Order: structure tokens, then C-alpha cells, then sequence
């Protein structure tokens, strides 16, 4: 009956219940420590960084340098960011999985004031980042075919909705899996599981990435992901 | 013998005929009365109607009234045409439906100089508005459908041909339809029947459409649809 | 004998020194605690302010609801994001202007190693406070001007370039004001006497744009600016 | 007096009451029979037209034809509406100067009922014709140049700004014209007068350039100009 | 192991070698000899083809001629190109394939080195040029067809990559067909052969594409993507 | 005399097609022709090379990145190659060009309408007219990269796409006209100033001879018609100093 983006409202209804209000400063808090730490680092190397990647030049082709220049330095901070957000995922891993627990108890009326204590949360922490490597896994080969694929001054025109279909779907097994993992599920038997509720996890994937989109919202729309995907687990029927 | 686009054409010879020659001047004549006696009251109520959809503003966000002017006074305006085309086609449709029929027994020559009388045409009159709500009823949803996609960035691609396809698809369902009502033909069966004819309708239909966006072509241009249809009608199966 | 955009690159070398580092964590915490006051605020009265800019309609009209829907939402949504910045900016203000007088006992000799105290900042607040409010009454209209002249389907070509022209200019205005300001000068005055320097300030904006359409870049940016326009104070002309 | 275009705006409020626009659905009318006679004329004749514009090829050149077909029709097609639209405002000059005269003694109040007789219609028609073959000439050259200059890769970026500086510019001097016209004032006087006064002929034009864009308005937009422009000569 | 776009790479090696870099020079020397006499030709003889493809118009529509005129001159010049582009590789089709048998042997091993003779080649020509005009046969009707595709508003989104993978499968069915009419290949046999080996034909078409995009490396590429064809023959 | 404008890139084809000058319109092409036969091959065995030069060491971790990295220097080291290519072709053709606007002078003042190549006059003019197009390049490449990198900026590209059309049509001028202006020992700024002097006729002359040069097999034809009509150009209008 809930079926749809709709999950995804609702668990941000879930965030703002006190005793999971707190939770959702997690991420932030992460992406916070891990920029102020990693922004210094990166301005002292910036400069050197891009000089690694320029090539040495003669005196006839040093004109290259200046059109080589914007070149690398968009290339690092492409990569910088990039980076920067692989780690954030990766910190945010077991904490989103922490998180997926604590909302699921809450549903269900067990315990309305979920405890946060870093001794299970370090149990956690192995099986999903390990599980976030699984989704990397799944998730960046297919990018680069799709990127390959628009690459190509023919193709792209058919690559720019695969590329969005997919990422949808990306956010409904991103975010759907953290309670499925939590019950210790296959990743093929979860993926076949979305399979199978393909236009309900399309919707909620989709306004998902939407919501997704806004820059200083994402750190909100994180938690309200998850608890939507621990509702919607709940609300589908987390047999297999 | 003619498959394919060419009964567009048969159907504009059909309308050159004595005796059939005036019906070409139905529906221009009836966008020009529509017109004649709407704008009048369209010109005092304009105004009105975007006072009424643009926002009650506090005092600082007032200079947003400077940019939501053109926004509704656009809105307005699409919706003030879309009603005139959809009253206008409503108004129509009768008129079509009997000249569907009148067309046919010229083109299968029991009367070579049929009359206008307004007897079976107010007899048509609901029985033709509600197909022609049936055919708004099979359309409108579809073509919202597909403008949604067209709004999403990634799915706009795939958007524009699917528009166009539909809309030709559309120029077959609404003209071959007049004669198929007019033989008391289900909806469902006359859409299979063209779903097994798609290639010749999608051909008429796709003159039909094309020829349709002339601007002021369109109310002469239309009879010969309607014609042609009815040649489409006879000339190939007429078995239920 | 120190010009260019090279300020901004040797203003942020006076930022990582040692005594003027931990200057840069002001903005930031700022920006999380407003992000995070305002943000929840935002969540609760969202549907209340989507629901006041939507008018009320007749039933037969009830459909116009759909499309007004996304309209507004994005209206607000854009208030939330501009509101958001108005108020940052003017947060900033106070900490902008503290800063400009603080890197600049570094610049000139006296001390290396400047400490934080709320009460100089606390008795700066209104004055500069007023003075980035004097900015934005500057900016506000002339930008209001060319986004009209830019609505115009024929103007709008020239209304690009000469808002890029603008934006360079203000980014002089706005941190090179700082350290004036600190020294009791007049807004037309500082207008005058920089409408002389166009050049130099001109290519320190024009640096000071581009280095600020980076996302990662303006955090650590924009004390960059403060502190180059500090130098640029400092070594050209403080006469009055 | 009254800024921009209200003129238009006000001249709408002439037009729309009792007795100044019955006059309204007298050139429409034609034009109407002009746009059936036309349109018929072209369904007998279009076929004639697009083998006479296509030229003879050989066999392995008849393909060529394939690419050929779209193209005459399409300028035949063009031909057809230019020629429409140009006939149509030409049997439209002395109906809306017609109209100027009659509108003015509704604004200064000398008959609140105008009269309309044939007899002085055709006694303004060679005047009236004259002076709206003069407007078409001091408007072709300047849209054809605007127009090859829009071809021109780098400057059709000058040319589209100076495409609608222009056309609405000429918004002005076709309607505030008919006025001027009806007080016997000399064509350099009137180009004068208008340049005289830039911004007040800028905003009537630009109004009435985008609601001239409305697509079954124009048909009472018009009125509305040539009636604000009326008044537009009178107020000024 | 060899299979994809390496292919190409290979062929260039095979026409690198003493013996087989004397076949590169022929199909510059056709477009060469055959260009400059087309090209004098296409001179004095330009004006009386667009006078000629140019209708009559009175000397109202006279004017239409300066629109018409940078349109014909245009439909000349593509004309005057694929006549040159049909004719060039139609006199490479039989040097092509009297080539490709003489590669074919550097596979095996059979021939270090062939002295060319006349005598095979003309023995070649007719049925290797029904062949290359079975391709045009293949080809035109689909390109004709995509680009009335093209021509729709909504459909033109759909011809862009429609054109490429076209453009990409024809480069395999042209050359990958060479060695095959050596054989004797029957027609929906290859065309079917191609069909199962779509991935390896169609990246070799691929990189064939897009490197004779490159336009003097035309010339000294063609060679390469024939050695390439008959090696993507004889390996799988 | 009355043929200003961009009649003169007609009348210079005209000029080209009559006996005695026909044959110096294979100028180009020869020169194009062996510039690459020499330069082909060399190119293709060490194409692969030179993108591996440009294209920057990556660890096991940033590897992907040559998948997205190796399309593009490959590019780039093309548009070198292309430039640079079309730079030298240039080059060797400068003294021709030169060589053939002498000529075609004699023509065009009646002088010589059978005029004879002779490898000791080209030859003797090789320095001066490559030296002359290496002033030429001066002139314009600073210029072009500054509409480039104008032209890169965001707000600004909208003012960049007209004004790099108007220079490399005025280039156009400078660049054929140029050639028997210096043939008669003109000044660089000199003929800057005359020609800015004639600036609607040198620049509707540099129009149509930009286009004409942008189709690919016309503009071998058309170079030697530029360079007459630039001689005409030059005759018909002052050759006064
Ligand atoms: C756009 C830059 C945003 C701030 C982060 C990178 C700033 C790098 O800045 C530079 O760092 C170099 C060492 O790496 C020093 O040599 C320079 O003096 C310093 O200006
Ligand atoms: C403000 C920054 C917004 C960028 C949002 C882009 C969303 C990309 O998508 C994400 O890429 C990540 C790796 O980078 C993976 O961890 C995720 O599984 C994948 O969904
Ligand atoms: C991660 C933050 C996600 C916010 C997703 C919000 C989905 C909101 O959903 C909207 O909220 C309103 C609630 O009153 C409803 O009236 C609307 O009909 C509903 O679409
Ligand atoms: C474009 C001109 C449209 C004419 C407006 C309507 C018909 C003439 O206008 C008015 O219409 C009224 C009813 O609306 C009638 O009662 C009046 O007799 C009348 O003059
Ligand atoms: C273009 C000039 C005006 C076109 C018609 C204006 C409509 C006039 O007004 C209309 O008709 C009656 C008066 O005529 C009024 O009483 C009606 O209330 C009004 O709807
Ligand atoms: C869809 C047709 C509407 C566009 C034409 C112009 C509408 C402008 O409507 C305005 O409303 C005013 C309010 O009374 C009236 O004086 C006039 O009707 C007019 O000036
Ligand atoms: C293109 C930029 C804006 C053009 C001017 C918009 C003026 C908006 O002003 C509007 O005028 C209307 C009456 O004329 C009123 O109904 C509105 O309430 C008022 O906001
Ligand atoms: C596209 C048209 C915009 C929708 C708004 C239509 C007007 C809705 O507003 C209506 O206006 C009427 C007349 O003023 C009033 O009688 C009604 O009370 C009011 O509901
Ligand atoms: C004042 C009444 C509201 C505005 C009327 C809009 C009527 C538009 O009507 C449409 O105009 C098209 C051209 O635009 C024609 O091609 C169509 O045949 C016609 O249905
Ligand atoms: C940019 C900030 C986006 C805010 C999206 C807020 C959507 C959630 O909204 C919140 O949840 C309720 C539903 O339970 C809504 O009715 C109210 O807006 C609010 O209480
Ligand atoms: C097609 C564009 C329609 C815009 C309609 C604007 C008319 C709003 O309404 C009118 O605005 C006038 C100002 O010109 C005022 O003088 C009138 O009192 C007022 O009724
Ligand atoms: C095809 C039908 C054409 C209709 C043309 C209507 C001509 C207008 O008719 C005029 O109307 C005036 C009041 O408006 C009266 O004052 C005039 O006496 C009358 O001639
Ligand atoms: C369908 C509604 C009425 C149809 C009749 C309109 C006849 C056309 O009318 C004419 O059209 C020309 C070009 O658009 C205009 O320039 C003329 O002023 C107009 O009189
Ligand atoms: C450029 C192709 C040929 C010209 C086509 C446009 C013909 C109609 O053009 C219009 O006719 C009116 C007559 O009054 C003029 O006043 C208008 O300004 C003019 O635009
Ligand atoms: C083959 C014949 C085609 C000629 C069709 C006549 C088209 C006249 O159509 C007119 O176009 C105008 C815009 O220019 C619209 O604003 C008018 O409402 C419409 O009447
Ligand atoms: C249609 C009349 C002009 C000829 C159009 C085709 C242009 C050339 O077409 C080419 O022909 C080559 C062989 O000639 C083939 O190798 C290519 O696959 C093909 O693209
Ligand atoms: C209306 C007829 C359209 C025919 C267009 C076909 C023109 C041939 O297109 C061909 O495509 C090849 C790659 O695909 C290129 O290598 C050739 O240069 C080329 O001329
Ligand atoms: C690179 C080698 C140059 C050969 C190309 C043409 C140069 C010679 O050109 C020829 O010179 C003859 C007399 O010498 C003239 O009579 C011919 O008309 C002329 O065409
Ligand atoms: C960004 C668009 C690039 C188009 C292709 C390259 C155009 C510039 O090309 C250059 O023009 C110069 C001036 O005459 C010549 O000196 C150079 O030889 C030539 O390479
Ligand atoms: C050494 C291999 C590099 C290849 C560079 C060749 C680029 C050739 O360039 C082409 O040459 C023709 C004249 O020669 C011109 O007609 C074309 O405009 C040009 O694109």
C-alpha cells in the first residue's frame, strides 16, 4: 500500500522522532572531520600534484603547457572529489548500517529509544564496508561502460537515460541493502528481491537521487534514505 | 490499392466534390463563431484569472510578483488555449461523426449529393461528445505521461520521439474512429483493428499530422482528414 | 610591485601561516550551525509554505493543482537556498571584517601570532554588519537591471557579458572593503578611490570568481580573499 | 502622458465598447474570403507549381528529385503565406485607416456612433494603399539586411537583438501612422516625430509586438493599436 | 586472442613491409588523377548547373533566386563530391580485391612477393565492381532512408546514432567482403557471417571508422583496414 | 575600379583558369601532396609514441583513468599534428604564393600573359616571403589565442565567437594581399595602415576567401585564386606609397 517514492517521505518522518533525531548528524559530522582533515592535506598538495601529471615538455611545445594546465587541474579535483567522497561512503558505511538496525526496532514498536554504543558498531563495521565494497563493485563497472558509452559522438543519446535509469536503481540497492544485510542476505538474493519490486525501489530509488541532488540537503536526506529503506524492507516482507 | 499516407490525399478530392464542398467550411466556421463570442469575455476575465493563481506575497519577497507576472500570465494563456481547442474539438465532433457518414455513402455511391440536416446531426450530438471524450480520455494521459518524461534531464531523449510517435498513432484513433463509432465499433476492438493495420494508419496518420500543423491550413485540412479516414474505413476491413 | 591575481594566491599563503589557520574554522561552524537551525525549520514549515503560495481552485480546476504544485515548490525551495546565503553572508559579515584587521598586524610586523576575543568582534558586528548591507543594496539593484534586460529575448545575448563584468567588479568591493571599513572610510569614497585601481582589483576578482566557482575552493577561498585584499590595502595606496 | 503602451491597453477599452468594434469584424470578414479564394486557388494549382519550380533530371539523378520535393513545397508554401500575409495587410490598410478616423471622434467626442459608408472607405484607398506600400519599404530592406546578416555564423548574434529592436520599432510607425496619415503629415516628418520620442513609441511597439505574437489575438490586438495609436496622436 | 579493433594496427604492419608498400600508392594515384580532371571539369561547367537546376520565376518571385542560389550551389557541390567519392572507390573496387588475394598469401605464408600484372586485375574488374555496386545497392537506400529519419521533428534524436552503428556495420560488410568475393561468398551467407561475428567485425569497423575519419590518413588507411579484413578473415 | 568588394576572389579564379597561370593552381597540391608522403609514415610509427609521452604516470589505483585519459591526448596530439602539419604546408607555401602573385601581375597589367617559372626567381624569393609569413603568424596567433582564451571565460564567449569571425576574415585580407605588397618592399605597419584604409573592400574580399577555404577539395583550387585576386586587389586599387 506504501509502494512507491512515498517510503522515502515517511522516513524522514522517522529521523525526526527523538532518540533517531541524533543519529542523523553522523554523516555531516563525518564528511565534516574527514574535509577539515583532508582539505589541508590537499591544499599543500594540489600544486604538486597536478605537476606530477604534466608531461615534460621542450621549448617548442611548452605553448601545450598552458592548454594542458586547466586540463590536469580540473583532472585532481575531479579526483579529489571523487576520492573524497569514496572515503565518505566508506566511513559512512557502518554507521548508515548501525542506523538500519536502530530504525527497524523503531518500526515495529520494540524499542522506541534506540542506545548507540560503539562496541556493536565496531562488530558492524567489517561486513558493511565490505558490503559497501560489494556495491562499488556492482555499481563502477557498469558507470564506465555507460560512460564509454556516451563518450562515443553517436551513442550518447541512448547512454544519458541508462545512466539515469541506473542510478535510481543504484539508490534503491544502495540504501535497501543496509536492512537486508543486516538480515544477513545474499547479495544475489537481494538484488533478485529489488528485482522483483522493481517499480516500487525505482520510485522510492528516484526521489531518492532527486532529493539527493540538493548540495547542503544530501546530509539530512542521507538518514530519512535509510529509515525509507528499512521501511520499505519492512513493508515488502524480508523473506529469503 | 492505396496503403499507406495516399487516403489523405483521396480524402481532399473526396471534399473538392460538389455537394460535399461546403462541409470544408465547418470547422473553420466554428473556431471563427467560438472565437467571435469567447474573446469578448476572455479579454475582461484574463486579468483576473492570474491575480487569482499568483500568490498572496509579504512585503520583502514583493519583488517576486516582477517575476511570477509572466510565469501565470503565460500559464493562463496555455490554459486558455488548450480549453478553446478542447471546446473547439468537442464542438466539432458531431459534425465530423456526420460527415463520416455522408462521406461513406458518397464513396460507396448510394447518394452522389448528400443533404445537411440537423435532425440526425443534434441525434448524433452525445453519443459523438462522448467518444471524443473517450479519444481526450485515451490521449490526455499518455501525453502527460510522456511530458513528465520529458521534464526528467536523463529520459527527455527518449521523450520527444515517443511524443511524436504518439501523436501520429493519435491522427489515426481520432479519424478512422468517426467512421468505426458510426458503426456502432467497441473502442478496444477499433484500437486492436488499427494496432493490425499500424503501419497503414500510422502512414495516414502521419500525413494527417504534418499537414495538421499548418497553422490556418488546419480547418480546411481537417474535412480531407475526416474523409480520408472514411475512405480507410471502406476501403479496408469493415468485418467486427 | 605586487599586482595581479597572484593577491589571491598570496593572500591564502597569509592564511596557512602559523597564527591565521584556525581564523578559517569561523565561517565554517557558523555556516553548520545556521545549515543546521535553519535546515530543520525548512523541513517543518515546507508544506505550510508550498500550501500558502497555492491558491484555491473550483473542483473542475482542482487538476491546475498538479501543475502549480512543482512550481512553487521550487519558488520556495530557491527562497530557502537565497534566504539561506542572504543570512550566511550577513553571519559572515562580523568574522569577514574581524579577520581583515587581524591579518593585517600580520601583514605589517607587529604581531605574528593574533588571538580571537568575541568582544571586538561582538562590538564590530553592527557596523560591518550595516556595511555588507550597504554591498548588497549596491549590488542587488544593478543585478535586478540586468537580469530584466536578460528576459528580453533580444537583450538577453548582452546581458551576459555584462553580468560577468559586474561580478569581477563586486568581488573588489566586497573583501577589499573589509580592511577599509576596519579603518573608518567612506562607501563612496572606497567607490572612488578603487574605480582608480580597476585593473589590479579587477583581475583579484576576476581570479576571485573563477578560483570561486570551485565547490571546495570558497571555504577555503574566501579567507584567501580577505587576506589578499588585506595585502592589497596594505601595499598600494591607504591614503584618503 | 500615460507610460509605455498603456495606449494599447486603453485603446482595447475603445475598441471593446458598442459602436467601435463592429468595425472590427469588417476586414477579418475579408480577409476570410481572401484566405478561402486563396487557399483554394493554391489546392488546384500546387502540383503545377512544384513541377514548374523542379527541374528535369535524368535517371541517375532522379533520386535528387527526392531531396528536391520537400524543398519547393516548402517554399511554395511560403510564397503562399508571405503573399497572403502581405495581400491581407494590404486590404487591411484602409479598413484600420478607416477605423483611425472614426476612433478619434469617439476620443475627442464629436460622434459617439461612427457611420460606415463604402463611399468614403473607397475614396481613402489609393492614399492609404499608397502609404502602406510606403511602410513596406522602409521595412524591407532593413529585415532582409537583419536576415542575411542572421546567416552569417559569427553576427547573427548582433542580428537577433537588432531582429527585435527593429521589428517592434515598426510596431509603431504602421499604427501611429494611420493617425498622421489622416492629418496629411509627410512620411520624413512622422520617421521624426517617432524618433523624437523613443522610448514612448519602444513601449506601445513592444507591447503590441508581443501581443501581435498571440496567436488568435492579433485579430483584436490590432484594433486595439491602430486605436490606442489614435489616441497616442492625440494625447502627444 | 588477435580479435577487436587490433586488427587495424596488424594491417598497417602488413602494408609497412618491401613489396606490399608499392599497393598503398594506387588509390592516392586514383583519387589524384581523377580528382584533377573532375575538379578542372567541375569549374566551367558549375555555372550552367545551377542556372539549370534553378526554375523560372517571374520577375516579382525574381527575388526567390538569391535564396535558391546558395542552396543549389550547395546541392551542386555535395552532388559534385559523391560523384566523385561513387566514381573514386568504384576504380579502387578491383585494385582492392586483386590486393587483398595478394595479402591473403603473406598470411600463410604462400608469397613473399608478387610482380603485379594487368592481366589478373582486368580479369577481376567486372565482377568485383557488380560487387562494390551490390554494396551501394545495400547502402543507399538505408542512408536515404535515416535521413529522411533525420528530417522528422521528433525522429531526428533516433537517426543520430541509427547513422553510426550503420556506419560501423557497413565498414565490416565493405571490406571483411573482400576476401569473401575472392571465395565466391554468397551474399546472405557473409551478411549472416558478419551477423554472428558482430562483436570482432563490428569493433574492427569500429576503429576502421573513426581512423578514416582522419583525411589524408584515408589513403594510407584503407590499405591497413584490408589487410585487416582478410586477417579477420583467415583467424576466425 | 567599380570591383570592390568580393568580386575579386571570382575574378582571381577567372585570372587562374586563362593559359599561363593555369598550371601554377597545382601548386598547392603538389606541395600538400609531398609534405605528406614524406611525413605519413614517420607520423604513424610514432603516433602511439607521443600520446604515451603526454599522457602521465598513474599508480595501480588511478589505472581506470587511462581509459578516460587516453582518448583525449590522442586528440590533442592530433590537433598538434594538424597545425602543426598545416603550419609547415604553409610555410612551403609562401614562397609560391608569392612567386605566383608576381606573375599573375604581369598578367593583370598586360605585360606577360605567358609568364615563365623559373626555379632561380622562387628560389631567390624563399627567405623574404618566408620571413614575410613568419610576421604573418605573429600577427595572428597571439590575437587568436587571445580571442581563445576569451573565449574560454564563461560569461565572456558570447562576445567571443563574433569577433574571432571578424579577425579571421580580416586575417584573410592581411594574409593574400600581403603578397605583392611584398613583392614591391612594403612595410608590415604600412600595409596594416593601407589596408585598414581599405577596410569594406579587403574585408569583403577576406570574407567570401574564408569561405571558399573552409570546403576542404575546393580550397585547393581557390588558395591560388585568393592570392590573384589579391593581386587584383592590389592594382585596381592604389598601389601608392
Ligand atoms: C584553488 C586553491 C584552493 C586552496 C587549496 C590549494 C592551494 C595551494 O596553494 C599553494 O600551495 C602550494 C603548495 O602546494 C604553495 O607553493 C603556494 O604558495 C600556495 O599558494
Ligand atoms: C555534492 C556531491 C553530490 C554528488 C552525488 C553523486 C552520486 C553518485 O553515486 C554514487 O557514487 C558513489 C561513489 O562515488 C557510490 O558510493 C554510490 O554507490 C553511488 O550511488
Ligand atoms: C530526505 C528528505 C526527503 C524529503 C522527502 C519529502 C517527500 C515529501 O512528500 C510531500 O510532503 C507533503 C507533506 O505534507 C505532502 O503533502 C506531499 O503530497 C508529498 O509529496
Ligand atoms: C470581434 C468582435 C466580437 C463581437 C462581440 C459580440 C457580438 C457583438 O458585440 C456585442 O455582443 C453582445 C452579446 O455578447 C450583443 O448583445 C450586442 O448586440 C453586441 O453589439
Ligand atoms: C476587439 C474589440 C472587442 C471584442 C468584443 C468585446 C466584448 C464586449 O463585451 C462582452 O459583450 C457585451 C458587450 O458587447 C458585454 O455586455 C459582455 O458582458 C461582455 O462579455
Ligand atoms: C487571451 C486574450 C487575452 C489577451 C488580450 C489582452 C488582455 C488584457 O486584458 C486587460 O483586462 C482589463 C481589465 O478590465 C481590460 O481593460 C482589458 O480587458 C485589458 O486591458
Ligand atoms: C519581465 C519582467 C517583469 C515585467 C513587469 C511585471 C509587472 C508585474 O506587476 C504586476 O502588474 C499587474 C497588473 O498590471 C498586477 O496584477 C500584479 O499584481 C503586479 O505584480
Ligand atoms: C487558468 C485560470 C486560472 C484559474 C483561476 C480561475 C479563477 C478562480 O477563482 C475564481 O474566480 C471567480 C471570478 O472572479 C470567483 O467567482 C470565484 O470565487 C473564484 O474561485
Ligand atoms: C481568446 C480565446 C483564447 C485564445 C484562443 C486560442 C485559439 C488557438 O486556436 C488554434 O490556433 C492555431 C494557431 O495558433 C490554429 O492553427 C488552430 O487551428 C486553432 O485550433
Ligand atoms: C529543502 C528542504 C526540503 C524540505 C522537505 C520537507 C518535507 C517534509 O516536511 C515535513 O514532514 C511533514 C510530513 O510528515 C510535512 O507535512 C511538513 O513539511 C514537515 O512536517
Ligand atoms: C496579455 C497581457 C495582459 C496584461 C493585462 C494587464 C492589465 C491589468 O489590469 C489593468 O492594468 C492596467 C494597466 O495597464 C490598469 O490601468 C487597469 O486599471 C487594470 O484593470
Ligand atoms: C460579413 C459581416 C461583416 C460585418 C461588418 C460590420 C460593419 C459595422 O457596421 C457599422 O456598425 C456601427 C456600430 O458599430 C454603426 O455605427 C454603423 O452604422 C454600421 O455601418
Ligand atoms: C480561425 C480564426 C479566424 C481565421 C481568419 C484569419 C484570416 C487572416 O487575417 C489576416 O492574417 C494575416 C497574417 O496572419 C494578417 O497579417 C492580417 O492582418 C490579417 O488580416
Ligand atoms: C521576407 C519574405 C517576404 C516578405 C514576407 C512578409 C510579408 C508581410 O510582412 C508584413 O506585411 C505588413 C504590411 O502592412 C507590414 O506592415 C509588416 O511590417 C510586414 O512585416
Ligand atoms: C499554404 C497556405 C498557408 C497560409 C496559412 C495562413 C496562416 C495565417 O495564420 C496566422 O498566422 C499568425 C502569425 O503569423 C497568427 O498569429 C494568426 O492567428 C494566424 O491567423
Ligand atoms: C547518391 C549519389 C551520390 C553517391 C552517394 C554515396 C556517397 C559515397 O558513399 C560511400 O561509397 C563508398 C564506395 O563508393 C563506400 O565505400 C562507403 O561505404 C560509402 O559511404
Ligand atoms: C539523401 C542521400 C543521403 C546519402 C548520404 C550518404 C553520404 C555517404 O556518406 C559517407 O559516410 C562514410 C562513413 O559512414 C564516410 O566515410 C564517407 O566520407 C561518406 O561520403
Ligand atoms: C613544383 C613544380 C612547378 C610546376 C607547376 C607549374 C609551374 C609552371 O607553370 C607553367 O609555366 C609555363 C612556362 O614555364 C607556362 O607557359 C604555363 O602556363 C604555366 O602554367
Ligand atoms: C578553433 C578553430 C580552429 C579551425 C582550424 C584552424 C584555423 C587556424 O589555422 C591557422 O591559421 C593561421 C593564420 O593564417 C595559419 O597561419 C596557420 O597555418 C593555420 O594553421
Ligand atoms: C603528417 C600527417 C598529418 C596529416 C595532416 C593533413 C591535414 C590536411 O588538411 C586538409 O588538407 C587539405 C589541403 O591539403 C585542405 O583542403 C583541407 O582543408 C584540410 O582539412
Amino acid at each position: 500500500t506504501l509502494s512507491g517514492p512515498q517510503y522515502l517521505g515517511e522516513g524522514l518522518k522517522l529521523m525526526m522522532r527523538p532518540g533517531l533525531r541524533l543519529f542523523v548528524l553522523l554523516p555531516l559530522s563525518i564528511n565534516l572531520i574527514l574535509f577539515i582533515g583532508l582539505i589541508g592535506f590537499a591544499i599543500n598538495q594540489f600544486s604538486h600534484w597536478v605537476d606530477w601529471l604534466m608531461p615534460s615538455l621542450p621549448e617548442w611545445l611548452s605553448f601545450l603547457q598552458f592548454i594542458l594546465w586547466p586540463l590536469f587541474v580540473t583532472l585532481v579535483l575531479l579526483i579529489v572529489f571523487f576520492t573524497f567522497t569514496l572515503i565518505a561512503n566508506l566511513i559512512a558505511a557502518p554507521f548508515n548500517g548501525f542506523l538500519a538496525e536502530k530504525v527497524e526496532v523503531v518500526v515495529r514498536g520494540t524499542d522506541d529509544f534506540p542506545a548507540f554504543s560503539w562496541a556493536e558498531l565496531m562488530a558492524m563495521v567489517p561486513r558493511t564496508i565490505g558490503r559497501e565494497l560489494r556495491k562499488l563493485g556492482y555499481f563502477l563497472p557498469r558507470a564506465i561502460a555507460l560512460f564509454i558509452l556516451s563518450l562515443i559522438p553517436g551513442l550518447n543519446l541512448i547512454a544519458a537515460p541508462l545512466w539515469l535509469l541506473f542510478g535510481v536503481w543504484m539508490m534503491a540497492v544502495q540504501y535497501i541493502d543496509y536492512p537486508a544485510d543486516n538480515h544477513k542476505l545474499g547479495w544475489n538474493e537481494m538484488l533478485a528481491w529489488l528485482r522483483s519490486k522493481r517499480w516500487a525501489c525505482m520510485g522510492f530509488g528516484g526521489i531518492t537521487y532527486l532529493v539527493l541532488l540538493i548540495p547542503l540537503v544530501n546530509l539530512v536526506a542521507m538518514p530519512a534514505a535509510v529509515a525509507g529503506a528499512v521501511l520499505f524492507w519492512v513493508r515488502e516482507g524480508g523473506d529469503q
